[PDB]
């Protein structure tokens, strides 16, 4: 199996003057197509995010975006936001990267 | 109808050590689904992009990634690559983003 590559990106630049913001998780280049995504908020359970289909990328592997919701002011308040990956090809199955104001 | 939100996005610092890289397109907050996505290098039709299927939001809205891989030496070489969107809130329908190294 082909491990997923996880980054986390932080809200457009452009989206910075709207009251609520997105926090990206981009999941890449895995094999096979199961997997979860979570996202945490300072550790605890997050509700607001939404995960597309994996889909098959030109070379075969697979892909996935997670697209967190969250309010503009809990993002520049500097809490801490958590992208949690579950796949087979992970060592131990599960990885994590976090996101911070 | 509600407009789409075309956002650009770089690759992130760390896909940088690859050969291969990713260029974002974050598209949301429209409605209905339907839409078209395509990406162009230096005004020239691009082909190794996927689009994931539209996904609604908390909101009722939709939202859509598209990912374009390239070189990375076609990226820090300064090309210009383009995000088109076609969708029939925006202004005839249509609207442009522009990516550079």
């Amino acid at each position: 199996p082909a491990a997923p590559q996880v980054y986390t990106i932080p809200p457009p630049l452009e989206q910075m003057a709207k009251d609520l913001v997105s926090l990206t998780c981009m999941i890449t280049d895995f094999f096979p197509e199961d997997i979860t995504v979570e996202w945490q908020w300072n550790g605890q359970p997050a509700e607001n995010y939404k995960n597309t289909q994996p889909i098959m990328d030109t070379d075969g592997s697979y892909f996935v975006y997670s697209k967190l919701n969250v309010q503009k002011s809990n993002w520049e308040a500097g809490n801490t936001f958590t992208c949690s990956v579950l796949h087979e090809g992970l060592h131990n199955h599960h990885t994590e990267k976090s996101l911070s104001h």
